[PDB]
């Protein structure tokens, strides 16, 4: 029984840089982006779920039903808008965002104590992961 209900703090980013290039963002939001550090809140609520990614000066939402495609509104990362659908694989949270990138989706799933979460675009791979935490 997976349950991403927690709060997580964020110990690896890997080539988020690239990832967001594939995007289009400019260098320079790249390189702000790439030294945040972001907690996650996360409440699975039945296949209800919110992700909230906490940072002092930036934030962002998703919420969302599992297995029901959405339009996902990506302001302030890309500013695309995505008609997505996450979905159980298992024990894993599939994500596809459809749109005007090839691609691009992303993979959560847990490892014991740490939140795994790889997204791509374009063949391009970022990973993250997170460390759950008790201070709120
Ligand atoms: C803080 C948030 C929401 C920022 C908002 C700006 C951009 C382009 C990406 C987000 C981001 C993450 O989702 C995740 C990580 C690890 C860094 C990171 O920077």
């Amino acid at each position: 029984p997976v349950d991403f209900t927690g709060y997580w703090k964020m110990l690896v980013n890997e080539n988020f840089e690239e990832y967001l290039r594939a995007l289009d963002v400019n260098v320079a939001l790249r390189k702000i982006a790439n030294l945040l550090k972001p907690d996650k809140e996360i409440v699975q609520d039945g296949d209800h779920m919110i992700i909230r990614t906490l940072s002092t000066f930036r934030n962002y939402i998703m919420d969302f039903q599992v297995g029901k495609e959405f339009e996902e509104d990506l302001t302030g990362i890309d500013d695309r808008k995505c008609m997505t659908t996450v979905s159980w694989d298992g024990d894993k949270l599939q994500c596809v965002q459809k749109g005007e990138k090839e691609g691009r989706g992303w993979t959560q799933w847990i490892e014991g104590d740490e939140l795994h979460l790889e997204m791509r675009v374009e063949g391009v791979v970022c990973k993250q992961v997170f460390k759950k935490v008790q201070h709120h």
